[PDB]
């Protein structure tokens, strides 16, 4: 039932499986009006909902005209959230359909179950790993799509880009945790990180750059660094000798 750094591994077998967060559904800027007041305004937002196995990502803009005519936003998007969920689930053949869906929130869990009732079969599960996903906004792929959105649609990507040729699903989700802590942790940094070369380029149909092998093993020490640095100056702890397993606790979420 409770996903955790425990029973984690079984996002990687053959059960279908998706995450889904909704903390990017509902967005608001900051900006000077035309009197010279400051106020918010709706952005557009994003589901985000992903298979760990495949990188298959589901990403379902929600453009600012669902917010007209309504009220109270933040409850409204949880359950537009589920709504929207349950819809592509829908479209979907007996095959692809999912056997779990992992909510990263609590207050989701609800309105997903209700909205899942003609889908028996399918678990509605909540997490005690507090995964970094909402960092997807962070993504300057992702960030451009959903802001250049003129109507509600749905944009397919593979988060992993290409990876699963070379690595594992459990590699590359250990990959991409670790890339979406260390933008939530630290984005500028982060995004210096990964932008110090461009020799190594993204390729039009990717979210990351093409990093060797060898490349890859460096950054991922430098986002491990970046983490762990803020977390030494932040617990007051020596970042050496800090178990594997304390480190893997502290990417993912979890305690």
């Amino acid at each position: 039932p409770f996903l955790n750094s425990s029973n984690y591994a079984e996002l990687f077998n053959n059960d279908i499986k998706l995450f889904v967060d909704d903390t990017n559904v509902y967005r608001v800027t900051v900006h000077k009006t035309f009197e010279g007041n400051v106020a918010t305004k709706a952005i557009n937002g994003c589901i985000f909902t992903l298979n760990p196995k495949t990188g298959h990502l589901f990403l379902k803009i929600i453009h600012t005209s669902v917010w007209a005519g309504q009220k109270r936003l933040s409850q409204l998007a949880k359950w537009k959230t589920a709504e929207e969920v349950s819809a592509l689930v829908r479209s979907l053949p007996k095959e692809e359909q999912p056997k779990q869906i992992i909510v990263t929130r609590k207050a989701m869990l609800d309105p997903l179950e209700v909205h899942m009732l003609d889908f028996p079969n399918i678990a509605i599960r909540p997490t005690e790993l507090r995964l970094p996903f909402s960092a997807a906004m962070s993504i300057d792929k992702l960030s451009d799509v959903v802001m250049k959105a003129t109507e509600p649609q749905m944009v397919l990507f593979n988060i992993y880009d290409d990876w699963l040729d070379r690595i594992s699903s459990y590699t590359a989700f250990s990959r991409l945790t670790l890339l979406l802590r260390a933008l939530k942790t630290n984005e500028e940094s982060a995004k210096m990180i990964l932008l110090s070369d461009p020799t190594i380029t993204i390729k039009s149909y990717h979210l990351w750059p093409s990093f060797t092998d060898e490349q890859w093993i460096t950054i991922e020490s430098q986002m491990r660094d970046l983490i762990l640095t803020e977390y030494g100056r932040k617990y007051n702890v020596n970042i050496s000798a800090l178990t594997q397993t304390e480190i893997k606790d502290i990417i993912l979420g979890q305690n």
